[PDB]
């Protein structure tokens, strides 16, 4: 129904959207920004806090975790951590992290407990969720059942116990937490009086995701550094060809350990994106790929007009004014609106040249645009045609990587 509660952070001030007056109180080591409305980060201390002074209800709320430590696998896997949690004499509710699992506990007024969690990989070569923002809305009734949705799914439905106290805080705070440099953070609190149903809970993450975002689920923004993924082909990454002046695709490198395994991500051409015609990369927005780390000197990537070919080369050259190429490109979402992929256009101006994509040349895969991947060759195309859907990675203190 209607948020019971509702977090925002507006001109400076963390408030109770929800109309129902709860009071925030803050303390000094909690770190916000203005993204939407907004963001917070708890750091691993007493003063990183925020108190909410306010048989049916959910909770839903969006939280972005830090990969591992590879070499602090053990803590990161064995230390459960309380980050949100609404307890009075030692009954209520609590949500707690461990490793990569998120768990929702309720525990009864003789301290028996009952939990339901979702757990994530840690050995895909490309993780949905390692430090990336994702949705995550916990439901109960009186049946009853506890219901844990991620990213508007349902994931997890159990029963059940006895009498679950209710509390007029909420503390937002790292419980139990060993590693120091440990941090959360958290997005669009909510708090609903009523248990939301499948069909609400997919409602609600369509609604709460035409912003155009970066690989962790962050505003995309213009002159930021950004390597390149590709949503079809995500084991490789785009390397220039100093022999053609293109960008070839090469096998991304992993590391791997007895609990863990990823591919590297910070890999291939660095991309700065820049204004053609706030710092914020809106849907359609005119715009040019800078490439910097290809020598000293800026490269910019560019389209052959003159091409009747389906698809071609992109040329990743040198800024120029030879009118046989063409730079002014067209950033947009198509399709798979909640998703943080992108697709990029060319046109000049009756004239489309295609989207970007991986293409088979004479052979070899090339970065390249092709007008194949604007063909409706059938109404599902989008969902099985994937290799024209880009997403742009910034480094990130919540990944790092070795050399």
């Amino acid at each position: 129904s209607n948020a019971i509660l509702s977090l925002s952070y507006r001109g400076g001030r963390l408030i109770d959207s929800s109309g129902y007056g709860a009071t925030m109180n803050v303390g000094s080591d909690v770190i916000f920004n203005d993204i939407g409305n907004g963001q917070f980060k708890l750091n691993n201390s007493e003063n990183s806090n925020i108190t909410a002074h306010q048989d049916n209800f959910s909770i839903n709320f969006w939280v972005r975790t830090p990969k591992y430590n590879n070499n602090d696998i053990q803590t990161y896997l064995q230390n459960e951590y309380t980050i949100i949690s609404c307890i009075k004499n030692d009954s209520g509710w609590k949500v707690s992290i461990k490793g990569n699992r998120i768990i929702w506990t309720l525990i009864d007024v003789n301290a028996k407990s009952k939990s339901i969690f979702f757990e994530y990989s840690i050995k895909d070569n490309i993780s949905d969720y390692i430090n990336k923002w994702f949705s995550i809305t916990i439901t109960n009734d009186r049946l009853g059942n506890a219901n844990i949705y991620i990213n508007g799914s349902l994931k997890k439905s159990e029963k059940i116990l006895d009498r679950i106290n209710s509390s007029n805080d909420i503390d937002f705070k790292l419980i139990n937490c060993t590693d120091t440099t440990k941090f959360v953070w958290i997005k669009d609190f909510n708090i609903f009086g009523r248990e939301l149903n499948a069909t609400e809970v997919e409602e609600r993450y369509k609604i709460q995701s035409n912003t155009l975002k970066d690989f962790w689920g962050n505003p995309l923004r213009y002159d930021t550094q950004y390597y390149l993924f590709n949503q079809g082909m995500q084991n490789i990454y785009i390397k220039y060809f100093s022999k053609a002046s293109m960008g070839e695709t090469a096998p991304r490198t992993n590391f791997n350990n007895a609990a863990i395994n990823y591919q590297n991500l910070y890999l291939g051409l660095r991309f700065i994106i820049k204004k053609a015609s706030d710092n914020i990369v809106r849907e359609g927005d005119y715009i040019y790929l800078n490439i910097d780390n290809i020598s000293d000197e800026s490269y910019r990537v560019y389209v052959l007009v003159n091409s009747k070919e389906i698809q071609t080369q992109l040329f990743l050259a040198p800024i120029n004014d030879d009118p046989t190429f063409y730079d002014v490109l067209q950033i947009k979402k198509y399709y798979e609106k909640t998703t943080y992929n992108c697709q990029i256009l060319c046109e000049k101006d009756t004239k489309t040249f295609g989207l970007f994509g991986i293409g088979k040349f004479v052979y070899d895969n090339y970065f390249c645009i092709s007008q194949w991947y604007l063909r409706r060759i059938s109404e599902n195309i989008n969902k099985l045609r994937l290799g024209c859907n880009w997403q742009f990675i910034p480094v990130d203190e919540g990944w790092t990587e070795l050399q």
